[PDB]
């Protein structure tokens, strides 16, 4: 048997507005989603996702192999050393279903100071050829910004529910230097079915993707409807149910730590499914030198003993960790 997990759905619009009152019984219910499973879906978000979604399947449906092996993470092209996130994940047919297109800050030029600097997690977008993809592009940047203006809404509403003053997390969530990301997964049909391409759980559920936490502050998914995602509680995984009409929004591993676990990071699964799908998550990160102070709403005075972790060597750390532990998607 498999229990189905509580997704409230919060109405987010009044995080957009002056209605100080309303914006707290927002925070209120992302308070409570984030204390219990974890997940709830952002509706009444203002983002057009009906177009997001055809544009990306006009994309992921027309790329040819020659433009993935030109846009290739280094995973895949070794003429491609920059390219540690941000570029294509092929599929390997009879081996690996998924495949996917990740992008990053469009501000990321060459003339920008981290880019200048070679800091690590920072890297100049790649994109296919105007011509063959027309509006792909600007379709794409700026969608970027699309959601990042909702990501920057939702996180006054985790700082609100927090007890904390609204720009708590968003002063942090800057254009200049976000190293938030979009990716562009498509999970196909398939006839047949590689099982080279399914793992199965401990538990015996075939599966796409493994357990794990997420690496961000939080994740802003939009998926389209075929269920998929599970969530782990102490009673076993629950099955999330699918909305593509809205934003499933969850806490990732940064936030669980800087609020000492009180809001815990999620760990979610993706349950195998033969079904043509969409996963379009942004994943909302920080800048490279960005330090939030840990703090526990559990004490009265806030106190929390953990070390103010930068945002920097926690992403660079988590995307290889995760990629050692769950895979090269
Ligand atoms: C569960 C979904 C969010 C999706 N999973 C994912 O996107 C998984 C797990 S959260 N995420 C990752 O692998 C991290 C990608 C990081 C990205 N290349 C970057 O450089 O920023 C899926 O549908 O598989
Ligand atoms: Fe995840």
């Amino acid at each position: 048997s498999v229990s189905k997990a509580n997704v409230p759905k919060i109405d987010v619009s009044p995080l957009f507005g002056d209605d100080q009152a309303a914006k707290m019984r927002v925070a209120q219910q992302i308070d409570a989603a984030s204390r219990d499973t974890g997940f709830f879906y952002a509706v009444n978000h203002g983002i057009n996702v009906q177009r997001l979604s055809q544009k990306t399947k006009e994309f992921h449906m027309s790329i040819t192999p020659e433009e993935k092996w030109d846009l290739a993470i280094r995973a895949y092209n070794k003429e491609h050393q920059d390219q540690v996130r941000a570029g294509y994940y092929l599929s390997i047919p009879g081996k690996k279903a998924v495949e996917s297109f990740c992008y990053l800050n469009p501000n990321f030029t060459p003339d920008h100071p981290r880019i200048q600097a070679k800091t690590p997690t920072h890297e100049v977008n790649v994109w296919p050829d105007e011509t063959k993809h027309p509006g792909f592009q600007d379709f794409a940047e700026q969608y970027y910004w699309d959601v990042f203006g909702l990501s920057s809404a939702l996180l006054k509403g985790y700082a609100l529910a927090l007890g904390k003053e609204e720009n708590f997390f968003a002063r942090h969530f800057k254009p200049d230097d976000t190293l938030a990301s979009v990716v562009l997964i498509r999970y196909p049909y398939l006839d047949p079915y590689p099982e080279a391409a399914i793992k199965t759980a401990a538990d015996g559920t075939k599966l796409s993707f493994e357990w794990h936490e997420d690496v961000s502050l939080i994740t802003v998914l939009y998926q389209s409807n075929v269920q998929n995602l599970q969530v782990e509680t102490a009673a076993g995984y629950q099955d999330i149910e699918a909305d593509d009409t809205g934003y499933l929004i969850n806490c990732g591993s940064y936030m669980a730590h800087l609020t000492n676990n009180y809001y815990k990071a999620p760990i979610e699964r993706v349950k195998w499914v033969n079904a043509e799908r969409q996963s379009l998550p942004f994943f909302v990160n920080l800048g490279y030198d960005s330090v939030i102070d840990p703090f526990d709403p559990r004490e009265p005075n806030g106190k929390s003993d953990r070390e103010p972790l930068s945002y920097g060597d926690y992403l660079q750390n988590g995307l290889v960790s995760l990629i050692n532990k769950n895979g090269q998607t």
